[PDB]
């Protein structure tokens, strides 16, 4: 009978950086995917695997939605085979993934003002993420001749960095939260319905 908690997502005070993005998981309720597709807010909504129109036939194993603030030149990177610092080091989808990915302009709901909220995002990495790994360690990366293996210095540096969106300006450096929901098929009683 009960609603499903995307309230609980879509409309949270702060969305998590893209480095220690946050997870929900969503089970024992009623799913009405209508009021996404049918709300004006969203400036992307695409769908793998699933067309939006049709997930509200559909019944699924669990559900899982994943939530973060990126730029808006980086949100092309939050799609299945892409590439780049943000599919690379920071959030991965697989080849096969079953799901949609929602993004929406903050600039009124964030940035607003002077100064900034510190979101980061991981720059430097010695290997690919596998897809929805998460990575939250802050260990000096190298990144030249001999091992610093302590203080930073002398091609050795701290791997994350802040966005630098533009100071309440700019065009497309602006802020996007994204909730990317993904859909499990595994043969087992289905938890979430539409
Ligand atoms: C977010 O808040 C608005 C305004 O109260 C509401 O219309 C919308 O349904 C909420 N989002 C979700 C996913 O329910």
């Amino acid at each position: 009978t009960n609603l499903c908690p995307f309230g609980e997502v879509f409309n949270a005070t702060r969305f998590a950086s893209v480095y220690a993005w946050n997870r929900k998981r969503i089970s024992n309720c009623v799913a009405d995917y209508s009021v996404l597709y049918n709300s004006a807010s969203f400036s992307t909504f695409k769908c793998y695997g699933v067309s939006p129109t049709k997930l509200n036939d559909l019944c699924f194993t669990n559900v899982y939605a994943d939530s973060f603030v990126i730029r808006g030149d980086w949100v092309r990177q939050i799609a299945p085979g892409q590439t780049g610092k943000i599919a690379d080091y920071n959030y991965k989808l697989p080849d096969d993934f079953t799901g949609c990915v929602i993004a929406w302009n903050s600039n009124n709901l964030d940035s607003k003002v002077g100064g900034n909220y510190n979101y980061l995002y991981r720059l430097f990495r010695k290997s690919n993420l596998k897809p929805f790994e998460r990575d939250i360690s802050t260990e000096i990366y190298q990144a030249g001749s001999t091992p610093c293996n302590g203080v930073e210095g002398f091609n050795c540096y701290f791997p994350l960095q802040s966005y630098g969106f533009q100071p309440t300006n700019g065009v497309g450096y602006q802020p996007y939260r994204v909730v990317v929901l993904s859909f499990e098929l595994l043969h087992a009683p289905a938890t979430v319905c539409g």
